[PDB]
């Protein structure tokens, strides 16, 4: 169906998306960064908003 991710690629250190979803997303010591291992830990209205709280974001919708 839908889904989605990020590339902890283009992030600097902010946890303000990890705050609109302390559950999916959350930066690593791997990835040093926030990453959405968890897409059921941010609903759509979270793991979006998360996503408009990003400056450059740095992360992407799956559709396939
Ligand atoms: S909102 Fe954007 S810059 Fe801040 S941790 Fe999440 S991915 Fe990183």
């Amino acid at each position: 169906a839908r889904k989605f991710y990020v590339d902890q690629d283009e992030c600097i250190a902010c946890e303000s998306c990890v705050e609109i979803a302390p559950g999916a997303f959350a930066m690593d010591p791997e990835i040093e960064k926030a990453y959405v291992k968890d897409v059921e830990g941010a609903s759509q209205e979270e793991v979006e908003e998360a996503m408009d709280t990003c400056p450059v974001q740095c992360i992407h919708w799956e559709d396939e």
